[PDB]
């Protein structure tokens, strides 16, 4: 318990929707370049991880 990373928050997320949110959310709070390099290994993760993993009906 001695990691406070926002990635681990955005694994939990399940819906894509979420992912404009918490980059334009993240992104406006700090504007860092932080958020940025870690919203784009989440979002290519859950994007590849997704279409990599397997489809739902």
């Amino acid at each position: 318990m001695t990691v406070q990373d926002y990635l681990l928050k955005f694994r939990k997320i399940s819906s894509l929707e979420s992912l404009e949110k918490l980059y334009d959310h993240l992104n406006y709070t700090l504007t860092d370049d932080q958020e940025l390099i870690n919203m784009y290994r989440a979002a290519d993760h859950r994007r590849a991880e997704l279409v990599s993993g397997g489809r739902l009906f």
